[PDB]
């Protein structure tokens, strides 16, 4: 099954947020608006906000998800290629078949699910830092969009929910993502054939 991909932001006001990094050509991680598509370099760090509007309960938690794009590659799991989940770049906690972590949370838990056997990575939804607005979750993408035998081309997104502490649907956004070696460059022409 595929799994909804449909904004809600619901009763907290969920949505996320993307800085602006810009398109120069040593830029790791960068956001289009314009094609609600983040670019990244392999295993770098992206950083993603997440806002709201009122506080959700203590045990909410944000879960992230890749599926493909294209309607004919909707149903098959989104996964690491032959060779990216056997190089041994395993940070203790994420199993190394997944394509999306979480960077620096020691309360991330990482889902194989029984059903559909997509994977997943979940974390508790904490309150801003005293001075900030927002909450920002660090996300590495561990494959390329290019990789043989994994995403072969072909495009993700990714989908963030916001669950309650029984895994109940309070909230989801999603963007579209390509894992590349110059985000920079690939976000500036992908704008420009947008334009076009
Ligand atoms: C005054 C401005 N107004 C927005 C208009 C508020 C700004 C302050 N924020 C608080 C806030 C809480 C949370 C959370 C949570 C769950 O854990 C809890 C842990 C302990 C206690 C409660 C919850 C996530 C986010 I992202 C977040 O912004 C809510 C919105
Ligand atoms: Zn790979």
């Amino acid at each position: 099954s595929v799994p909804s991909q449909k904004t809600y932001q619901g009763s907290y006001g969920f949505r996320l947020g993307f800085l602006h990094s810009g398109t120069a050509k040593s830029v790791t991680c960068t956001y289009s608006p314009a094609l609600n598509k983040l670019f990244c370099q392999l295993a770098k760090t992206c950083p993603v906000q997440l806002w709201v509007d009122s506080t959700p309960p203590p045990g909410t938690r944000v879960r992230a998800m890749a599926i493909y794009k294209q309607s004919q590659h909707m149903t098959e799991v989104v996964r690491r290629c032959p060779h990216h989940e056997r190089c041994s770049d395993s940070d203790g906690l994420a199993p190394p078949q997944h394509l999306i972590r979480v960077e620096g949370n020691l309360r991330a838990e990482y889902l194989d699910d029984r059903n559909t056997f997509r994977h997943s990575v979940v974390v508790p939804c904490e309150p801003p830092e005293v001075g900030s607005d927002c909450t920002t979750i660090h996300y590495n993408y561990m494959c390329y969009s290019s990789c043989m035998g994994g995403m072969n081309r072909r495009p993700i997104l990714t989908i963030i929910t916001l669950e309650d502490s029984s895994g109940n649907l309070l909230g989801r956004d999603s963007f579209e993502v390509r894992v590349c070696a110059c985000p920079g460059r690939d976000r500036r022409t992908e704008e420009e054939n947008l334009r076009k």
